[PDB]
């Protein structure tokens, strides 16, 4: 077992470039495995879920080869129908976004499949998907709608017509890859936008869609084309420094070649109305994917009735902003937050805990949360094995008064394995210990 154990920064320096995006990296590899032809893949995510992404595509035939250090995969296509039944369960690790887009892959196979993960895997829920995969057809067995799941792939799926009824990508992005395969259309209707690289890599893959108002739909059958892809830098994993910058006197930092998604871009936008001091610049488009250069200045901040159409915008990015209102002047609340509590870990009540061990005044509510600005202490907080409760009080020990010693930090690596290098070589302090 392994802890984090930070000291106060003087300062954060320098330019750094984040490592790519989780959520694109697995719609990439996976929608390359079963294209045609030869796709390059740039910017992949070598963490261990994406790698365990790569696993499970492997253990179902993919042709995938892997470049571990220039984060690179070259991947070369099997075609819609060219997976073969794997022989034992599908082991997704920690993330939540294989289990629920291999689903929607898999319900529609001419096969078998169980899939699983870890502990925290295990508690995720899954009726969300359970329920509008079997309007199409498919039988899935579960107890208590949570993994393992066994799946009774369905050749014969038809689409249908489909309202969300949370603000949820891996359910809509379930449904789409279902909808490859699905006899007629498949529309997803979504009240709330959520993040829409499933949508990008679909156009990018030569399948047509099609905007309607608020619906999404695709026709089954169709064929996916090879075309390389290039990953932008995940913002997500740049929050961790856009607020570490933002909170500590004397920090100026550029990041390069961050992912800039409108759909993804809730921390920039929210740090903004708090005062922050955040620049967008050289705008490109490589692959259908906005990305840009970010600069971070040293800002005071103001607490903020978070409106809560920015929620399913910043959904991931709530534990690090919750450590800039910590040392806001005056009082945040979170509202229409509830998805929170069924991530990784419940991070309504690890932001809750930690941050009231580290002396500030936070109290829960049932989809958010109340934090009175404050001071940070040093201290001992516990990360629940969620890799960015780890990463936010990590950030927290940056302006905390004294050291900040976060327990258990494994899973860091799921999302940002080189995470303890690039904090250091921007001035953030950050050292890996022996835990218990
Ligand atoms: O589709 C994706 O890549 C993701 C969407 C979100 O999940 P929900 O669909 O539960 O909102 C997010 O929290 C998750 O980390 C990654
Ligand atoms: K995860």
């Amino acid at each position: 077992a392994m802890d984090y154990q930070t000291i106060p920064s003087q300062g954060l320096s320098g330019e750094i470039c984040v490592p790519g995006d989780k959520s694109i990296s697995h719609r990439a590899v996976l929608l390359a495995a079963i294209a045609e032809g030869q796709t390059q893949v740039d910017g992949f995510l070598m963490g261990a879920d994406n790698l365990a992404m790569v696993s499970a595509l492997q253990q179902m035939g993919a042709s995938i080869q892997v470049i571990e250090d220039e984060n690179i995969l070259v991947v070369e296509g099997v075609g819609m129908t060219g997976l073969q039944a794997p022989p034992e369960a599908l082991d997704c690790g920690n993330s939540g976004t294989a289990i629920r887009l291999l689903s929607g892959l898999l319900a529609g196979q001419p096969f078998n499949t169980v899939l699983t993960g870890d502990s925290s895997l295990q508690r995720r829920p899954m009726k969300r998907i359970i329920d509008p995969l079997t309007l199409m057809g498919a039988k899935i067995d579960s107890t208590g709608n949570v993994p393992p799941l066994k799946i009774y792939g369905n050749p014969r799926l038809t689409g249908i017509h489909y309202q969300l009824p949370m603000a949820s990508a891996q359910v809509k992005s379930c449904l789409l890859l279902a909808g490859l395969y699905a006899r007629g259309k498949t529309c997803i209707t979504e009240p709330a936008p959520s993040r829409d690289h499933t949508e990008r890599l679909l156009k990018h893959f030569h399948y047509t869609l099609q905007k309607d108002k608020q619906s999404i739909c695709v026709s089954g059958g169709g064929k996916l084309k090879a075309n390389d892809i290039s990953i932008p830098g995940d913002i997500s994993s740049a929050a961790f420094f856009i607020v570490a910058a933002t909170i500590t006197p004397g920090s100026a930092i550029r990041l390069c070649r961050v992912g800039v998604n409108p759909t993804r871009l809730g921390v920039i936008n929210l740090l903004k109305m708090m005062g922050a001091d955040i620049e967008v610049t050289h705008y490109t488009e490589k692959n259908e994917e906005p990305t840009a250069d970010i600069t971070v200045r040293h800002a005071r901040l103001k607490g903020i009735d978070i409106p809560p159409d920015q929620v399913p915008l910043t959904i991931d990015e709530f534990p690090v902003l919750l450590i800039a209102a910590a040392v806001a002047q005056g009082k945040t609340v979170l509202r229409d937050a509830a998805e929170l509590r069924v991530k990784e870990t419940d991070r309504i009540a690890a932001m809750v805990d930690g941050l009231q061990k580290l002396g500030i005044a936070a109290e829960s509510l049932p989809d958010g949360v109340i934090i009175q600005g404050g001071t940070l202490e040093g201290g001992e907080v516990n990360s629940y094995d969620d890799h960015r409760i780890a990463m936010a009080f990590a950030v927290a020990g940056t302006l905390a008064k004294g050291p900040v010693r976060i327990r258990n930090c494994d899973n860091v690596k799921t999302s940002f394995p080189n995470f303890v290098e690039l904090a250091n070589e921007v001035g953030m302090n950050v050292k890996g210990v022996r835990g218990r």
